[PDB]
């Protein structure tokens, strides 16, 4: 089997995207941010403390036939961005883009935190980074990817993700239209849950490229991209007034600017993201100053390759038994 879901930007910045999860008997549609940086697949519902809610559609597990409690389980999760939500567990039918997986744990926020409130776009996450990370207590849970690797035809799914423009989620095949020139396929870690991988290397702009290897996550929960100071330092030089400023939370450049492009390695070949990508606006409402695309790690502790670098690319995540990651051209 396979599956096929169109990804929709969120807003105007790419900030996150969406993809439609049908969810329960009858379907129960809710636009989830499948997230590559962790493994829990949770949903605004019924059980969501009222004031919390703000426009997000919600899974109502009494309305589902299929959906059962899963007696004594609980969840809870915090994110890199200082998000957070928790609750308990139904286990229910979970479909997308034609792929559907039975028995799914469907894990129902109880709680929220505010950042979650105030998207009334985003009703909940898909997790699609490895199972182990999943919060579930006591029984830890598996992801949709992990649920649905058998039936699929291939044990993979494919990130494509546009730049100010729908994308696609394939599960369990590899759409060769959807790319340029080959796939590049990189080892990967998966000691710390993620799909974790190393870079070999960075250029700025038509500048000469630099050979280091720069481990880092293929996150595509995460927005930014997320590199060492150093290598952060060296694109941000490259624009005049460019500057990091702690009052904001990073580097930040003159609106005026025509960003340079970014290029990061993937063995020997290269995946270029556009200047363009890397201005994420205003800082506020009709500011001149603009936030950067490409952020220091310093103080996270990994090196993130959120949306910015992600959707420059055609990205294969390979669940074989001995997991890799592709990347391609697009
Ligand atoms: C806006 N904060 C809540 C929110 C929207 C999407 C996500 O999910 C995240 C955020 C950061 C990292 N990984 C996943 O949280």
């Amino acid at each position: 089997s396979t599956g096929s879901a169109t990804t929709t930007p969120i807003d105007s910045l790419d900030d996150a995207y969406i993809t439609p999860v049908q969810i329960g008997t009858p379907a129960q549609t809710l636009n989830l941010d499948f997230d590559t940086g962790s493994s829990d697949l949770w949903v605004f519902s019924s059980e969501t403390t009222a004031s919390e809610v703000d426009g997000q559609t919600i899974y109502t597990p009494s309305k589902s036939t299929t959906a059962k409690l899963l007696s004594g389980a609980t969840w809870s999760i915090s994110y890199g961005d200082g998000s957070s939500s928790s609750g308990d567990v139904y286990t229910d039918t979970v479909s997308v883009g034609g792929l559907t997986v039975t028995g799914q744990a469907v894990e129902s926020a109880k709680k929220v935190s505010s950042s979650f409130t105030e998207d009334s776009t985003i009703d909940g996450l898909l997790g699609l980074a490895f199972s182990t990370l999943n919060t579930v207590s006591p029984t830890q849970q598996k992801t949709f990817f992990d649920n649905a690797k058998a039936s699929l035809d291939s044990p993979v799914f494919t990130a494509d993700l546009g730049y100010h423009a729908p994308g696609t989620y394939n599960f369990g095949f590899i759409d060769t239209t959807a790319y340029t020139g080959s796939i590049t396929y990189t080892a990967v870690s998966t000691k710390q849950g993620f799909w974790e991988w190393t870079s070999t290397g960075y250029a700025v702009g038509s500048g000469t490229f630099k050979s280091t290897s720069i481990d880092g996550i293929a996150d595509t929960g995460t927005t930014l991209l997320y590199l060492p100071a150093t290598v952060v330092s060296a694109y941000w030089a490259q624009v005049s007034g460019a500057k990091s400023s702690s009052s904001v939370g990073g580097y930040v450049f003159p609106c005026s600017a025509t960003l340079p492009s970014f290029t990061f390695g993937v063995g020997s070949a290269r995946i270029v993201i556009p200047g363009d990508y890397i201005d994420f606006g205003p800082i506020s409402t009709g500011s001149s100053s603009c936030f950067g695309g490409i952020q220091s790690s310093a103080g996270i502790g990994i090196n993130i390759f959120g949306d910015v670098a992600l959707k420059a690319a055609f990205v294969v995540f390979n669940g074989a038994t001995t997991p890799t990651l592709g990347f391609a051209s697009k």
